[PDB]
């Protein structure tokens, strides 16, 4: 039941926008994927995913913007 939340690398920053997704619902993933881009204010930064398991469901879609402080995906481990 690992909950993945967007960490604040920079200052406070209160915004979460998804430009590209590296995974899809109903598919398996391995601890080795760095094709995910997360935009905070006005910059694109790539970060590797140190997690693995099974994807249950996706509540967020491409082009969706929401203030920082939520889980973009529920994953069982």
């Amino acid at each position: 039941m690992y909950e993945f939340k967007l960490p604040d690398i920079g200052e406070g920053v209160t915004e979460g926008e998804i430009v590209r997704w590296d995974v899809k619902e109903g598919d398996m993933v391995e601890k080795d994927q760095d094709l995910v881009e997360v935009m905070t204010d006005k910059v694109t930064v790539k970060i590797p995913s140190p997690v693995r398991g099974k994807i249950v469901k996706i509540l967020y879609r491409e082009g969706q913007v929401v203030p920082v402080g939520s889980t973009l995906l529920q994953i069982d481990t």
